[PDB]
């Protein structure tokens, strides 16, 4: 047990809920873990997966990304604030893709898991770059249950931070596409409350969020720290009863702790 896992038993005794947390620093490959091996709700931070299959797949298919899909009314699940603005028409790959990563857009998460085959697609696709422990059960909105002891659509924070390293700062795309996932997550929307929110405002990131039921509150970042190699996070927390709040004020929290802790 070290200083800053010591912090975060700490924060997550105050907050009510379940804490899990990994940290890549890759100035050293050195890690700090907090409930690393426990299965947490990806929620929307699956999303990331799913792109990044799409863009693999893409590597052999060069106009792939320009594909028109078709969103029709029925498509429409709970969220869908760019989909909607294209039923009865059509959107591109790369539209869906970037709808679900910055505006986490669940119609064009659907998308990008139809064009995988299904759940089981993005799940074979994170076997195939080495995680071995990552799985996607359903579809959008259901894969937000999040309900405890629950497995499906679950991963570990050890798992998703390796993952995360190798599919932005290492070799499981090609650098075209490890670009385009890096400049997407760049310009995600909706993560300035949660690891953002707890790092100087010097330094830079990507990230992609989620949110479920059970106040599940998550957030995966490749960070670049001022005059620093950059770090690699995930912060997952989850609580116990099934219409808990929202808590993006305790990933920043477990994110600022781990900044300090540099
Ligand atoms: C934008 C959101 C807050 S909502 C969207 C998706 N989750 C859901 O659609 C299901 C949900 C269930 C209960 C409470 C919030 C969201 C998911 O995850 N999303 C979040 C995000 O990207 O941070
Ligand atoms: C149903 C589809 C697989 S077809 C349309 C678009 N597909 C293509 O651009 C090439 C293609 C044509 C026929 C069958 C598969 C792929 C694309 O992608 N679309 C999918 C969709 O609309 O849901
Ligand atoms: C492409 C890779 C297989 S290589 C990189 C990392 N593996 C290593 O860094 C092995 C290594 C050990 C010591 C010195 C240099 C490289 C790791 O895992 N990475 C994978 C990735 O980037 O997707
Ligand atoms: C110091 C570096 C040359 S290495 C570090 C990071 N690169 C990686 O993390 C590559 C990698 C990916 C997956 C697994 C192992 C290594 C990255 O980028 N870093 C460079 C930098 O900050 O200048």
């Amino acid at each position: 047990t070290s200083a800053v896992q010591q912090k975060l038993a700490a924060l997550e005794k105050s907050s009510g809920g379940r804490l899990g947390v990994a940290l890549i620093d890759t100035a050293d490959n050195t890690q700090v873990l907090y409930r690393g091996d426990e299965r947490f709700p990806m929620c929307g931070t699956s999303k990331v997966m799913a792109a990044a299959a799409v863009l693999k797949q893409s590597e052999t298919q060069k106009q792939l990304l320009n594909q028109p899909v078709e969103i029709k009314p029925a498509d429409l699940v709970n969220y869908n604030p760019i989909a909607e603005k294209h039923v009865n028409g059509t959107m591109t790959l790369a539209e869906l893709s970037a709808a679900a990563l910055q505006y986490s857009d669940n119609t064009a998460m659907n998308k990008l898991i139809a064009q995988l085959g299904g759940p089981g697609g993005v799940t074979a696709f994170a076997r195939a770059i080495g995680d071995e422990t990552f799985r996607l059960d359903r579809t959008e909105p259901t894969l937000n249950t999040a309900i405890p002891g629950d497995p499906r659509d679950t991963t570990t924070p050890r798992a998703m931070a390796q993952t995360l390293r190798q599919l932005t700062l290492g070799h499981a795309l090609g650098e075209t596409q490890r670009a385009q996932l890096v400049t997407w997550l760049k310009g995600n929307t909706t993560g300035a409350a949660s690891i953002r929110a707890g790092l100087p405002t010097s330094w830079t990131a990507g990230d992609k969020t989620g949110s479920g039921d059970y106040g599940t509150t998550n957030d995966i970042a490749v960070i670049w720290p001022q005059g620093r190699a950059p770090l690699v996070l995930v912060t997952y927390f989850t609580q116990p009863q099934q219409n808990a709040e929202s808590r993006r004020d305790v990933l920043a929290s477990a994110a600022r702790i781990i900044a300090e802790g540099l």
